């Protein structure tokens, strides 16, 4: 049904590159239906997030401000989300009240991978957070991904802790 | 106008810190009490007035989950001393988790060695747990692991960045 943001903030930042069976959007509230929990299963665990915590969660993230700008590519031979991947915005004061980008739950479906949807979306989140004002955006991942990340701009970086426990 | 709620933060506070220290949430008359300055000491705080202040302060007051900024006031100057951030990021990833980072931890180049970013950091991490965050996250550099290596945290480097 609804958009998680508006598709016309979107729309300047999907390259055009993919073929026409994909289509790339915000996540819509009606994605549940379309496996987008089976999506994110292939990433890490869901828990117990059923259908009813989804949509509640969905709109929790819905009027957030700034928005949650999570980007799924929808291949439209099957109607499932076949790719997700999240640019999560913190406010700051620092930065002249600037904002703080990440790109968050990046995951493309196990047998759609090496069709380029990865780098679209990496690609889409990179042109809309520099758009958006960002100072500065960061991934969270093993960067194995070392020929893929570098090339949006994104360097190795150490300024980063997790709990030891 | 507080940032978010002291109630939520009051457990998290650490017992008998020095009187002249109080801990609680960013307000809104924070800037007139130096949070500008303070912030500053961690980097370029661009063309932040008190217009702009007052607008990006209550752009993250009305934000659900709330910006979890603590401050640390001292008596002996009524300024603002020390800051920290616990910002929580919704996901639906274990069962519509959230994950939490501890982001913005300063404290006054005259006021360090007090036990101040300590306090900051402890209360942060208790807090953390409270709100049933699933991972916490700190980004600090390297050279301070003695600092944070005391509240459970270590470098993790799978991590990449970029400034625009
Ligand atoms: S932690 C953040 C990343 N998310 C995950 O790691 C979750 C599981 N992995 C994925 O969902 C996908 O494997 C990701 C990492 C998202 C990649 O998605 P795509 O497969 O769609 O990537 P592209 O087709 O756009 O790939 C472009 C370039 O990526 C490099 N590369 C991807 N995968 C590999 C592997 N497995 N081994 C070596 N290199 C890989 C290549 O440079 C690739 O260009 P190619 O023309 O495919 O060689
Ligand atoms: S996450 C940090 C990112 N922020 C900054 O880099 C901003 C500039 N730095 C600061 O604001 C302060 O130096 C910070 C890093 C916030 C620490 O604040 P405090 O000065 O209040 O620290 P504590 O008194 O709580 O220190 C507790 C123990 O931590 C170790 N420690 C603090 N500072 C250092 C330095 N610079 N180098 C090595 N260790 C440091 C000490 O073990 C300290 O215990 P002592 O009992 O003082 O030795």
């Amino acid at each position: 049904m609804s958009h998680i943001f508006d598709a016309s903030v979107l729309a300047p930042h999907i390259p055009s590159n993919l073929p026409d069976n994909f289509k790339v959007r915000p996540l819509a509230k009606d994605d549940f239906s379309k496996g987008y929990v089976d999506l994110l299963s292939q990433l890490t665990s869901v828990g117990n997030l059923d259908q009813e915590a989804f949509e509640k969660r969905f709109e929790a993230m819905r009027t957030s401000v700034p928005n949650y700008h999570i980007v799924v590519i929808e291949d439209s031979n099957s109607q499932k989300v076949v790719a997700s991947a999240s640019l999560v915005v913190e406010m700051k004061f620092i930065h002249g009240a600037g904002s703080r980008g990440r790109v968050e739950d990046v995951v493309v479906d196990t047998e759609m991978r090496r069709q380029k949807l990865g780098a679209v979306l990496l690609k889409t989140l990179v042109s809309l957070g520099k758009s958006l004002g960002v100072y500065k955006i960061s991934l969270e991942c093993v960067p194995e991904l070392l020929p893929f990340y570098s090339q949006f701009g994104f360097q190795d970086d150490c300024n980063f802790m997790t709990q030891r426990f």
